[PDB]
């Protein structure tokens, strides 16, 4: 019985995918086989039906000097970021001396843009191999989380912000009453906070449980982000669905009463109560519906086996973590990942150890089947690698259901 770490009140678990290690540690072929690992189990808050995981991974074991996940990798999120950045500039960074903060930045993918347009601005990365990569592009960075000490700093130094955005950030903080604090704290009174993040509604419609793993603590709804923003002083004053990340939804949050919400937002409180998302029934069911996943996924990856048919993954995603360790997949089954990261080739996998090859090496002669682990990245993806599909190799797919084209 864990506390939610919105409101306090109780939350009720309906999912356990069991024993799971760190989703972003990727080690050396010779490492000790000793990991790190925790219960990965999700619940909702009986008082405000924010869905989140019953046990924390520390902060500083996830997000560090050798974090290795670059947003940058993909041209999809590339210009999905330009494009957020071109609009914020046009919108809410338009006055004398503007200011955004990002908490998140990673190498930089969206603050890039604000710095060329000459607006002040800061993120905070506290993964300092890839916050010196968004440093190498001129963005101001700060090698530190974002909370309420960290921005009340920011706000002593630099004075109020325009905007604060997160992306793919928010959902990762259990410490998230402090991030808000923060926000207080360092928000102009007519200004944004906005934060995109994998959406419940999403995850249930696709059974896409491999959306949890230990950086993803909330699994955030509109209904659980509106009485989020109340409990705190802000008021969420728009909505809007993005196809990013196998479905997200970006909230925009505002000091109460300072702006009127959309009628955005009020439509999908109600496609949401309609559909009973949040109710522990449609969650429960949710979870029965993975197991199934589970259940074929490996009975599949068994029979193509028996068939002598070579199977591979592509993308060394941390979502796969939580595919390879609930459904005991490992090399036996899969082979090879194959991915774009330098810092995740030539290593293995975390839990599951199975072994990461650049992109590059996925050529002829292919394998019969490639799982499509990067599969929120299916079209930019497949795009790159035609020729596998033109040679008769196939791709296995378990979301919104287990499937092979
Ligand atoms: C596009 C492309 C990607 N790839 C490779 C690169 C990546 O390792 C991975 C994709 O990881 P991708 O789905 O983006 O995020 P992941 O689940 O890891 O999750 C990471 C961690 C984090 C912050 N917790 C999160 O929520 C999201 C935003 O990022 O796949 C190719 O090989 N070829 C390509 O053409
Ligand atoms: N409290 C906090 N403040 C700011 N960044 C944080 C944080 N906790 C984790 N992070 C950072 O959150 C990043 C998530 S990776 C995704 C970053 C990028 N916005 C994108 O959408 O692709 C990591 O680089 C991690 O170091
Ligand atoms: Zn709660």
């Amino acid at each position: 019985p864990t506390a939610c770490r919105v409101c306090g009140g109780g939350v009720q678990e309906f999912l356990d995918l069991g024993r799971q290690p760190l989703s972003d540690r990727f080690r050396k072929p010779d490492e000790l086989d000793d990991e790190f690992t925790y219960r990965l189990a999700v619940g909702r808050c009986d008082s405000c039906e924010m869905v989140q995981l019953t046990e924390e991974v520390p902060r500083d074991l996830m997000f560090h000097e050798v974090y290795p996940y670059h947003s940058s990798g993909s041209s999809v999120m590339r210009e999905h970021f330009a494009m957020l950045a071109r609009d914020f500039l046009a919108t809410e960074l338009t006055g004398p001396d503007p200011f955004i903060v990002e908490i998140g930045c990673n190498d930089g993918i969206m603050l890039r843009t604000i710095q060329e347009a000459g607006v002040r601005h800061l993120g905070f990365e506290p993964s300092s191999g890839v916050a010196a990569k968004a440093r190498e592009k001129g963005i101001r960075v700060r090698t530190d989380f974002f909370e309420k000490a960290t921005a009340d700093d920011v706000r002593r130094t630099e004075g109020p912000a325009n905007v604060i955005y997160a992306a793919n950030t928010l959902c990762h903080i259990p410490y998230v009453q402090s991030v808000l604090e923060g926000v207080d704290a360092l928000l102009a009174p007519d200004g944004v906070f906005v934060f995109e993040d994998p959406y419940l509604g999403d995850i249930v419609a696709k059974t896409s449980f491999d959306q949890i793993y230990d950086e993803h603590f909330f699994l955030f709804s509109a209904t659980s982000v509106q009485g989020m923003a109340q409990r705190c002083g802000f008021e969420l004053v728009d909505v809007q669905r993005l196809p990013v990340h196998g479905g997200e939804v970006r909230y925009t949050l505002a000091r109460q009463g300072s702006r009127t919400p959309s009628a955005a937002v009020a439509q999908l409180l109600a496609a949401e109560r309609e559909q009973e998302l949040s109710d522990m029934a449609t969650l429960r069911a949710f979870a029965g519906n993975v197991v199934k996943i589970r259940d074929e996924l490996t009975a599949l990856l068994h029979r193509l086996r028996a068939e002598g048919r070579s199977v591979v993954g592509y993308g060394a995603t941390a979502k796969s973590a939580t595919v390879t360790n609930f459904c005991g997949i490992g090399p036996d089954l899969v082979h090879s990942v194959y991915d774009t990261t330098p810092d995740k080739q030539n290593r293995l996998t975390p839990g599951a150890h199975i072994p990461v090859r650049p992109a590059s090496a996925f050529s002829d002669p292919y394998p019969d089947y490639a799982l499509l682990f990067a599969w929120n990245h299916a079209e930019e993806i497949m795009a790159k690698e035609q020729e596998f599909h033109q040679a008769g190799g196939r791709w296995i797919l378990y979301v919104p259901e287990v499937h092979i084209r």
